[PDB]
């Protein structure tokens, strides 16, 4: 009885226009929330934290709001990939390679033995998802298979619960494309303004819902 | 110039059991809902709506209620086939023989120069759909496009809007794979018990977001 955890980011540059604040201090603010609620989602026992660091969508931004944001979400592994294991994934060529190779540094230095996993996926969109392995396999075996697939999609096992702080009911580039029944929570309380009340809250919901899978009881 | 609505009908057992009836005459009633509410869309503009008729998963419940479900949904298009274009899609291969001839027959026989279309998708699940789609193009293109995988994807364009009744906050294999820009909508209230009101005040709430 194991579960993980999936965490859509939203909310930074509206938290700085009510805070009043530079964006680069709301996305430090962003930030230490995050290193936070890995901690909330180590203690709560979940097996692996999931964070969507970005769409693809989003490097058409400017080259200053890219380095910004992906400096601030590197900073979170920075601080914590000490005492977790780090893992990334998705479509990693339009990143810029200066943070892959950061990344690529600090999950080779993080804690391959800890039984909790902190997992960034950047670049998720699944359209580039599925082009990816398809261009992959292309000519190379005779049929795609579920394990195949499932061995080379971006977030490597289905995902438990997703939650969305930010106000916005919807999944944007964001669906993990291997979890059909991951059941999904909305609040409209901005990243950056969450607190542990509002994670346990929202744990509360996800963990009383019936889940069927497809079947009925 | 299109604009679509993605519908996932839910909620019909618990309906049964909160009516006191069977499930035979809970997904009746939807039936009669479901008609209603395709010509909800039609009366707001939208050029496509798609109804979630089923997943993969859903064909693994038990024959009776596989045959319950899947009569009433066609005999959704049964009634409405003569006055709208009908389409559908999906994993067509776990779909039961007889449900797809007769689909396929109302297809045929429905207004294709209608300027609203009904399009149901059965047997959704990402992983079938992407696997259908590598195998189709394997070996045969240098790289997959764009425009070739929403040329063969399951729900033929973007989905702008998606509605879930039934009180689950949850996909349960019906996300349509390409639609990243489309808003959805959840409510707790059992398919069968929403009025026109309340699929208005969805659409408010909908509208209202861009
Ligand atoms: C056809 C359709 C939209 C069914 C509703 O989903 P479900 O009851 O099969 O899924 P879940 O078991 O996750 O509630
Ligand atoms: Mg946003
Ligand atoms: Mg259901």
């Amino acid at each position: 009885m194991m579960t993980n955890l999936m965490l859509l980011p939203d909310g930074m540059r509206r938290w700085s226009q009510k805070q009043g604040i530079s964006l680069d201090d709301s996305y430090a603010a962003m930030t230490d929330k995050l290193v936070e609620f890995t901690g909330w989602a180590r203690e709560e026992g979940f097996t692996t934290f999931y964070v969507t660091v970005s769409s693809v969508a989003n490097y058409s931004r400017s080259e200053e709001q890219v380095t910004t944001a992906m400096n601030a979400f590197t900073e979170v592994v920075r601080r914590c990939h000490d005492t977790l294991n780090f893992n990334y994934s998705g479509t990693l060529e339009v990143v810029p390679e200066r943070w892959l190779t950061e990344l690529e540094a600090l999950r080779a230095k993080s804690d391959s033995q800890s039984d909790f996993t902190l997992h960034f996926i950047m670049g998720m969109s699944l359209a580039h998802e599925v082009i990816g392995i398809f261009n992959k396999f292309n000519g190379k075996i005779p049929a795609l298979t579920e394990e195949l697939l499932a061995a080379n999609a971006y977030v490597p096992e289905p995902v438990d619960f997703l939650i969305r702080p930010g106000g916005h009911v919807r999944m944007s580039s964001f669906y993990p494309l291997m979890s059909p029944f991951a059941e999904m929570y909305f609040c409209p309380t901005l990243l950056n303004d969450m607190t542990r009340a509002d994670f346990d809250v929202a744990l509360e919901d996800l963990r009383e819902r019936d889940r069927r899978y497809g079947l009925y009881p």
